[PDB]
């Protein structure tokens, strides 16, 4: 049962983190993010964006999305994304919840990325009309949930239209690094070069205990995140905790470093399914996350052997297998001996 | 650079630290399916001898506004004192998660609530479709000035709120700190008295960001479950949440380190109240310390590396807390220090 | 000139208006404690066949809000066609009261849910603690699209709702054009079929702004008061509400009103599908028709006249709405000149 | 039967007010304030306000109140107001829910009033504090609650002090005619030229039925007043039933005429009362409202008489007396006699 490619949340943080944090508790501290080991790591973020930013350490990547589109969205505003996009399905309505009950409209799109022409008729659709709510603020994950990666050319297109829309721009990059580690660009070609104006770091999945991080392009929404943190119970006093584990996360490129072998082992599962006769992949694996179809019988057997993974969500004969920064070859090469004698 | 601001500029203590560390192993069940987080939760039902349900919290102002917004309908009220955390340093948390309901301050002193005024405020304007009715009661143990409730203070606005048909909910974020100075047992501080929901408080007493929602009245499971995750405080990793509330609760660290951060307090104090030009404003009960400086002596005392909060109550009113790492060398420096200048 | 966008352009009926003036004289208790609120409520009561309680409203959308609000929590979710005005055309009113509850879109056929589709929605994800839980379901009747849901249709759904533990709310912006082309007792359209609040709607059919929140689960009766009065839908001389619902009920004006509006516009219908180049997306059932005609034929009757809402469904879609004033002669008029560009 | 004086909430519309809305009642017309009997009473309140604004009618002065509140204050803003408001204590938290749970903070005062040194103390309170919500937003209600009127000298000393924070200043109008009537000045010396913002102008209580107005000086918040009428649901379609009301209401000085009547017949009842040895008068009469002191018996002989009141929520014998535009003389002089009967 200890062989899982459910999430890459099931498995523990990095040891270079957790010893980031027994390093760290040494002393007395400013609290809420007022001491020299945040600051470090907002400056330290201002050279891998190659901009001027600002952090907001959050402990959870769904109170990074919400804070974000709350302050980017009116309650009487309308956010735009893809149906499959997380804060539409997984977080319990907590963009709803942040912004005072403003309504996300799905976009249409292929492959968990928002096709350009549905976001532009979505975006002037009614726009004027005071019984409509008013689209004002765009939402892309990166890497999306389906395992799709926008390229730099999709990711320029957006944020032009939003541009041309009055339109804000928010990167759910929970899985970000997945998206950057398989591209090979900069950070800032993949963020504010783009258009996005807000993004939620996240670091949680790739190695971290907890830490995630909002960082803010515009400066002009710096009061309404810092407001909205602490308004949200998102402010620890202990600030210090969360910042020695983004510091090691970004040290020596272990965030990189982490993410590439997750990319790796997806490639790997991914290639040895799709080699089986009755297994067909619904997309080539870009990032982590693996969508295949199995038939019915082969799910079932694998579970009873002890694999676990997600299924029985997307229809029938749709599993999705997401690999971590800590799987191995073993893991990965036993599920498809497993696959392949039922095949 | 001796510091008696409060007790979140301390780090955490070396045990909880070191079982994050052994929890850092493997792979488990996330958003709380591991078994650590099962075993913090029956934990905290024996130490508490009943059945209760756990929601760990990052913060204490979102285990406050979880538990209220679990409580208080929009329309409703929510019965708290005027210097109260819920009503001041959370940015309007509990408006936020209950939807827009109304904090009304409640009179009384020393933090705690009269329980006449209490008894005329949830009886104020019944019935009235124009008015917000009171719903909840909202106390603070150990309360945010350091004074504690008594057991019998706490049975009488229990009683209240049975009377009057309210819910109680007690903010303790120093938690620890009342009721080692109590000496009761952790039930009689919270359900036997009537408490329904409990802001379990550990940050300041030892631990990194290991807050806790303890539920009595398992009706409200599912309302705190939803809220907890609509708001963005269920996290995927919880075992490193549990590993330090297990960590914090083995072997009695948190009534050892709530014990000694209140007898540190009880030496500073007993120290500076010996100087002629020192008084103490307000007995010390818990871990806070209220005293009457020199203007001359806060300047100089700053100037030296002592860091405190004054001018938030008045002139020459000097706040210091303990923490369960300020030492014994610390306090007798502290003191010397304010002794040459006196 | 000649329109037909909506039935709320249209006046306010000589006798609602002449109730107005007959309830200006002399002095009344505000909010309600009036006898003509009383007696509009114990009016309804005979008509519905049960026990049931008024929230007079402004505002057929705030009828919606207020209704889902109170069977809705924040973290709950309503379920309702793509097509429907609480998802559409009310400005996000739901999401509002509601405090951010997400509204579900369920597909269905002309604007109506279809049962299986609905079934699914409600026990998708049930149990998850990551998402929304679906708590309540809104039908419209008559729907936007100008279907009716029949006797049969409503009664399913009312089985489905109770099958998943769901509450149903009506949506009667347009309830008269519905029961008149059923036929059917009220009784038989709402809570038999398993309606738990409706949005008794009046303004489209001859009244002025006489709203009505017709309640028949009696438990929701404190939220809603509470709500209409927290969202500024609490009038003090609620006497000149409740007389436009008096005339709007009495001698059954209210079904003269509705039975002229669906007989104009099946008349309108009628001349515009026998011509050559116009088709009928669906045979018309309320007062609401939605036909294709030539992008040539729609420009030029807005360009001698007459008005009608376009390009908001479609290419060559149109949608023509008659009223209770809706005259043979306009109607008459808009077929011959439609004829003419043939 | 019963002649009451417990508000002038109990009293219907003028004559001319209902006979307005049966002359707009002919014809079709454009819903949601398209009509031009909207754009003409909005043209009416340009020129008796001697500048440029925009109008909202709404049926309720706590839609008014709420709507306006909800365009100036942010969530984590803070509503400064009296503690005995209408908005902080008859709305049922309605300030509340439209500014997404906006903090009301209760500033000391006298008569209703707010203190311009409490007020100051209340705009400079933990600024810059993040973990504190921030004061933007200051409500005054023009006559008070209590039937006090706030002088010109007054009105333009609590708007120097939002100038000088950094505040707006929104004024409940309920009986804004029954304080413009006393002062003798012109309605835009009581509003933006004192630093009023936003207004609450009442007419329900001065002879109309539900025709409340939400006048903008701003008018930088006027799309986002619009979107919050829509959203609460408080744009009417047929319109021009509220607007007729309001035609009325302003025609030939009708709201003027009935201010100062329901004005005179206060101070008449005041003045017969005062004069008896039994019965006294907390403070001196301004507006429509009335406060005395009763013996107990006289107040319950008066009940079991016919006459209603407001007798205990205030005090021991202390009774509030409300007269309206309908109240007569013949109404005023039979209380009088009453209780000069029983004293």
């Amino acid at each position: 049962d200890t062989v899982s490619f459910t999430s890459d949340n099931i498995a523990a943080a990095a040891p270079e983190i957790v010893q980031a944090m027994a390093q760290a508790c040494q002393g007395n501290a400013q609290p809420y993010g007022g001491d020299a080991l945040t600051q470090n790591v907002e400056a330290q973020l201002k050279a891998i964006f190659e901009c001027d930013l600002q952090l907001f350490l959050v402990p959870t990547g769904s109170a990074a999305n919400a804070i974000s589109l709350a302050a980017l969205t009116p309650p009487w505003g309308a956010i735009l994304c893809h149906q499959e996009s997380h804060i539409n399905n997984d977080e319990c309505g907590a963009p709803e919840f942040f912004t005072a009950g403003a309504k996300l409209i799905a976009v249409a799109g292929t492959h968990g990325k928002l096709d350009p022409q549905a976001l532009t008729q979505a975006a002037r659709n009614k726009r004027g009309d005071v019984h409509s709510v008013e689209p004002t603020t765009v939402s892309i994950t990166q890497a999306t949930e389906v395992g799709s990666i926008y390229a730099l050319d999709e990711l320029n297109e957006i944020g032009q239209i939003c541009r041309n829309e009055g339109l804000k721009l928010h990167m759910d990059g929970a899985r970000f690094a997945n998206a950057l580690s398989a591209l090979g660009c900069t950070p800032a070609e993949m963020t504010w070069k783009a258009g996005v104006d807000v993004l939620s770091f996240g670091a949680t999945k790739n190695g971290s205990l907890c830490a995630e991080a909002i960082i803010l392009f515009d400066k002009s929404y710096a009061q309404e995140i810092a407001f909205r943190r602490k308004r949200g119970g998102h402010l620890l006093s202990k600030m210090r905790f969360l910042s020695a584990q983004m510091h090691a996360y970004l040290a020596d490129d272990l965030w990189l470093t982490n993410a590439r072998h997750a990319n790796l082992m997806a490639a790997r599962l991914a290639a040895g399914l799709s080699a089986l006769s009755r297994v067909s992949l619904i997309a080539p694996t870009e990032s982590n996350i693996i969508f295949c179809r199995m038939p019915t019988k082969m799910i079932a057997a694998l579970q009873q052997q002890g694999f676990q993974f997600y299924h029985d969500r997307w229809g029938d004969g749709i599993v999705r297998l997401v690999t971590s920064f800590a799987t191995t070859q073993a893991q990965v090469d036993t599920f498809i001996a497993a696959a392949a004698q039922l095949n």
